[PDB]
RNA sequence: GUUGAAACAGGGUCAGCUUGCCGUAGGUGGCAUCGCCCUCGUC
């Protein structure tokens, strides 16, 4: 995804090792270090509300990286909709129930698995 | 006899410790059993 100026910016910020060091020397960095599992994200300036992961190329990339990579998986068949719709192992971490986002529907122990 | 099987609520933890129902208060004050009535009549 080149010529974005949002990800070329961060890819030039993630090939820096010093500006990232400058992130620790920020006014409020001491308050993000307090929260375990802080989630930083990359809003390039000159978009002003829009993250690097909000530009209409990363937006399309994700809409392309959730339409190509998450479509070659196990071909069928949906429990929910019944369509072919490639099957999703690893249901996504439903947040707000547990102490951590937990996979609402998740059969992961040696025998909760039914038929192998 | 090819098709959800197997599966714990467990193990256990004094509700204890303790705390006057009390101090205290007239049943009083007061009120006629009265007014009255042949044991008679008589052998």
């Amino acid at each position: 995804l080149p010529d974005d100026a949002g990800v070329t910016a961060v890819a030039a910020f993630l090939s820096s090792a010093e500006e990232k060091s400058k992130v620790m020397q920020a006014a409020n960095w001491a308050e993000c270090a307090k929260v375990k599992g802080c989630n930083l994200s990359f809003r390039l300036v000159d978009e002003a509300v829009d993250l690097v992961c909000q530009s209409k190329a990363v937006r399309e990339y994700v809409s392309q990286a959730n339409q190509t990579q998450s479509d070659n998986a196990q071909k069928g068949i949906c429990l929910v909709t019944g369509k072919a719709a490639p099957i999703a192992r690893l249901h996504n971490a439903v947040k707000g129930v547990n102490a951590k986002p937990a996979p609402f529907a998740s059969v992961n122990l040696s025998a909760f698995e039914s038929y192998g």
